[PDB]
């Protein structure tokens, strides 16, 4: 049940490609795709952290952890 999780660096959007997600990722919830290392390691918070973050949140945390 739920997505497939992978590495950070291979979820990355722009910083690390563009597309080239494994098998199952797109930028609509690569912030969720990311196992709880590597959310945590980039984001700093909770998967259910940034859904309950705000726009502005979610949007710097994709815009900082280089997959916005």
């Amino acid at each position: 049940p739920g997505l497939q999780i992978y590495p950070y660096e291979m979820l990355v959007v722009t910083n690390k490609g563009r597309t080239k997600l494994p098998p199952g990722v797109d930028r609509m919830r690569l912030e969720r795709h990311l196992s709880a290392e590597d959310f945590s390691r980039v984001f700093a918070m909770s998967p259910e952290e940034f859904g309950k973050l705000a726009l502005w949140k979610r949007n710097e945390l994709k815009k900082k952890a280089e997959l916005f």
